[PDB]
């Protein structure tokens, strides 16, 4: 289900990606260690540190 974020993030470089507080977010998977996220967004796909988003219930 869908996800926000809950900071903003400014990416430093390779496939992470910015997002900000308050954005809608798709999650596509996780990292080997699960403490990254990859994500869908309005800016596109990149990878954001998992506590970052949280699930919307």
């Amino acid at each position: 289900n869908l996800f926000v974020a809950l900071y903003d993030f400014v990416a430093s470089g390779d496939n992470t990606l910015s997002i900000t507080k308050g954005e809608k977010l798709r999650v596509l998977g996780y990292n080997q260690n699960g403490e990254w996220s990859e994500v869908r967004s309005k800016n596109g796909q990149g990878w954001v540190p998992s506590n970052y988003i949280t699930p919307v219930n």
